[PDB]
């Protein structure tokens, strides 16, 4: 697989612009066109979020991940495993 990749998402108006689903892992389920996660063209639906702002999310429940993303602030550093 492609090596895990570090991405910085800059939050803007009203959201980070992506949804998540998911030990089973946290996966991108939706990327909003024109939104903060669409701008760099890096993340895609199906990618696994391995970390947010230094916090390992490989074992996170959906709730734990959603908390971590909602509290990561305006600058969100993600390590993603491309599908």
């Amino acid at each position: 697989p492609r090596e895990p990749r570090r991405i910085v998402i800059h939050r803007g108006s009203t959201g980070l612009g992506f949804n998540i689903v998911g030990g089973e892992g946290i996966f991108i389920s939706f990327i909003l066109a024109g939104g903060p996660a669409d701008l760099s063209g890096e993340l895609r639906k199906g990618d696994q979020i391995l970390s947010v702002n230094g916090v390992d999310l490989r074992n996170a429940s959906h709730e734990q991940a959603a908390i971590a993303l909602k509290n990561a602030g305006q600058t969100v550093t993600i390590i993603a495993q491309y599908k």
